[PDB]
């Protein structure tokens, strides 16, 4: 199951930004991006599995990198705190 909040912004979410843009320029899709900011709203879902338990996140964030407003998905998983980019896409209107 997935429950939601939204987390303000703060260095915590500026490098969740900064790995997005930076797990994208691995891909290449989108050539060279530099990161600009993250906007609100940045949502948080907590994944949860068996009784209730925390299996892991998903940050959901947009973005602007080299002018350019995207939605980037980050994962992290709880056991491991290890971090993956789900989705990048963009560019997107301004929520």
């Amino acid at each position: 199951s997935g429950e939601w909040e939204i987390i303000d912004i703060g260095p915590f979410t500026q490098n969740l930004g900064k790995f997005a843009v930076d797990e994208e320029n691995k891909i290449g899709q989108y050539g060279r991006l530099t990161f600009n900011k993250v906007i609100r709203p940045v949502m948080k879902k907590t994944i949860y599995e068996n009784e209730r338990e925390i299996k892991g996140y998903e940050y959901q964030l947009y973005v602007y990198a080299s002018d350019k407003l995207f939605r980037a998905d980050i994962s992290e998983d709880y056991k491991t705190r290890g971090r993956k980019l789900l989705r990048f896409n963009g560019p997107v209107p301004p929520p």
